[PDB]
């Protein structure tokens, strides 16, 4: 009896249901099985071991688990046993490693019943960075999950040998994992699950639309090049879902030839599926609301330089990182005019981080925040990061001075990290105190600076006031005689509020108001 | 024999390129055991957790018969801010405690630091732990303008006679990295406007020392 027969009697690669990993699998299959399937005879007089066990790293949501499954159900073997890491964690002393003891027991028992004659068993763990950290050594500040780990080691390689065991890892997180658990003994072998590109989306889009198209559900315009071309960074669950939502909407429709078409796809690609690491409109909706208008040339000089600033970004290598400041008078409109030179960029990834969603937090959960954007950021292959205030991140305020340097030394450091090799970045900001800024030594951290101006002229403020088109020509005639001299300094977002608290006055003592008011605000450089 | 232990210090002015000549002195050694201490694997940690990740390498090198570490950018390290003044203190503690602590019999060992503010260093009781200093200096004369660009091998011939030009008359004070950046920044205006760009930014960025 020779156990050449683990593979199974029939398999196919590319119908096991995977498509977007070609060279993983290349990788895994000569590296780690390439002897359970080698006739016995040689491997015995080779007299070599097996790989006990392999660690898969990625994104969340790029098919980790599905590849487990295909590898168990490829060598014969038995049922896994998939377990969930904060799921085994008990509150009373010799608990957890009860627990941990009671997955090795099946391989055991057939391992003294049947010696070197059984069956591969398969264990596949998940989220195993939240039960093994590394160990402390300092005497009185050994952690509080040291046994644990322990009782994992001892297992995997102990002084009694298991010789027909597999066990599989996955996580998010591949720097936190020990560093014993790791050496060529046990989990050696290592791999990363990547975002796909466009051959992976196509080939994920046919392996899920073969079934319509085997049941003669699909339409005669309905083509999958173009469908492809358009999701740009989309993951595997979210091709699926959006399979799932235009066959769903279509038969709605047909309620009032139920052949899905291009109405449906498009329709439900734009208000049915959210990307996680792709642009958002909410964003640009929340923020740049009542338009961007145009009063001078200072707009101008403002979008020509971020436009520069993007094309230079994009196609160059000598310099794969960038930044730029954009700094001005307070109320002068910065952020959205960020908003509007990052929404011209046209990249896959874009992404806002300001403070109004770490109301009350602590100096260190902020900095987690902000770590965790940039992680997300590192995951493309262009990309465009705002960070919104970068006074209110500090908590700066004049007496003192007071404000936390955590965050400080964060930011100065993520200002100069360079993202893996071959990849894209661009990050902007934007401030109202230029020289505070500069007493901290930041400000030669930012490659360039870029300043937004104010109202400086009566022709301007006519100007802004016919664009925004509230007051009649014998209205503005009678403003342009008032305020003919040129003494006029206003920020853009007060303006609007000028306006709009005359315009609920009186029929006729509206510009008397608004006069009164401009000339109350006062005008100095 | 009398001397197991070393250490060197590198500084200079901003953008002038300290940490790649460290990296090459550290790669053309030929020694067994080499490792790089920088503060990007540390954003967010607090003191303690710093103090054990530093004291984690060197009790790591400590199992060698040669080694060279490399400990760059140490005021961020000691999270250094120019108001207060205000750091860390257990970090400058625990670094000036190892800076003079020797191996197990028998054994080498060769340290190399990397700053750009020395007298801040001074101040705190630090270029005494130290064995000797070195010296990098920026670009400062015109002929070693050209010879970069020529090097880099950007600009045509009768660019780089306009450029000789007007730049071979005067002093210049730039890094060698911001140099980089300024001729990656001129290159995305139309092939007519290149020169007068790079001659203006040049002149802007051109500060006394
Ligand atoms: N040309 C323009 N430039 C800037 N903002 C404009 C322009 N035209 C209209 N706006 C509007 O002006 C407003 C500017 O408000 P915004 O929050 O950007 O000001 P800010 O100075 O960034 O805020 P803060 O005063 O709190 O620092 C927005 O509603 C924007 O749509
Ligand atoms: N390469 C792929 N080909 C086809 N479908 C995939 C692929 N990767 C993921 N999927 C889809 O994702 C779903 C499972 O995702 P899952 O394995 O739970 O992700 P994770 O392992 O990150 O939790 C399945 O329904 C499957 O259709």
């Amino acid at each position: 009896e020779n156990r050449q027969s683990i593979i199974n009697p029939d398999w196919n690669f590319e119908k096991m249901g995977i498509g977007g990993l070609d060279k993983e699998f290349s990788d895994i299959f000569r590296r780690a099985f390439a002897s359970r399937v080698f006739p016995p005879e040689i491997v015995e007089q080779m007299g070599c071991k097996h790989v006990k066990g392999i660690l898969l790293y990625g994104p969340p949501g790029c098919g980790k688990t599905l590849l487990a499954r295909q590898i168990g159900k490829m060598l014969n073997a038995r049922e896994p046993k998939v377990v969930n890491g904060p799921e085994i964690l008990n509150k009373y002393v010799g608990e957890s490693e009860a627990n941990i003891r009671k997955l090795f027991a099946d391989a055991e028992e057939e391992q003294r019943r049947l010696g070197a004659n059984s069956g591969l068993h398969i264990i596949i763990f998940d989220e195993i960075d939240a039960i093994c950290k590394q160990r402390g050594s300092m005497a009185g500040s050994t952690g509080v999950h040291d046994t644990v780990v322990n009782q994992l080691l001892s297992k995997i390689d102990g002084v009694e040998q298991l010789n027909n065991i597999l066990v599989i890892g996955m996580t998010n997180r591949p720097d936190l994992i020990d560093e014993a658990l790791l050496r060529p003994g046990r989990l050696e072998v290592k791999m990363e699950i990547g975002l796909p590109d466009e051959k992976g989306r196509l080939q994920i889009l046919h392996i899920h639309t073969a079934r319509m198209r085997g049941h003669q559900l699909l339409s005669a315009d309905v083509d999958i090049k173009e469908l492809a071309v358009e999701t740009k960074n989309f993951s595997g669950a979210e091709l699926e879902g959006l399979v799932r939502a235009a066959q769903s909407t279509a038969m709605n429709r047909h309620i009032k030839s139920l052949q899905v078409t291009r109405g449906d796809f498009l329709a439900s690609l734009e208000n049915d599926i959210k990307p996680a690491f792709g642009t958002n409109q909410e964003d640009y909706a929340s923020y740049i609301m009542n338009g961007i208008i145009k009063w001078g040339d200072p707009v101008t000089r403002v979008l020509d330089d971020g436009e520069l600033l993007v094309q230079q970004t994009k196609n160059s290598d000598r310099t794969p990182l960038v930044s730029v400041l954009l700094e001005g008078p307070p109320h002068s409109g910065k952020t959205a005019l960020a908003a509007k030179i990052a929404e011209e960029s046209n990249f896959p990834f874009i992404k806002i981080c300001s403070p109004d969603k770490m109301i009350g937090f602590s100096e260190t959960a902020k900095c987690q925040a902000m770590k965790k954007i940039f992680d997300d950021a590192y995951k493309s292959q262009l990309s465009c990061v705002v960070v919104d205030d970068i006074e209110r991140l500090l908590d700066y305020v004049p007496i003192g001075p007071r404000f936390s340097n955590l965050v400080l030394q964060a930011l100065l450091v993520l200002l100069k990290k360079a993202p893996p090799q071959g990849r894209k970045l661009l990050i902007i900001g934007t401030t109202s105190r230029k020289d505070v800024l500069q007493e901290m030594e930041m400000l030669n951290a930012f490659s360039t600076t870029i300043h937004v101006p104010n109202i400086a002229t009566g022709e301007q403020l006519l100007e802004a006031l016919e664009l925004l088109g509230n007051f009649k020509d014998k209205e503005r005639t009678t403003i342009a005689q008032q305020v003919k001299g040129k003494k006029v300094w206003i920020g853009i977002k007060k303006l609007l509020m000028l306006i709009e608290m005359s315009l609920q006055m009186d029929p006729e003592y509206r510009v008397r108001k608004f006069l009164a008011l401009l000339r109350e605000e006062g005008a100095s450089p």
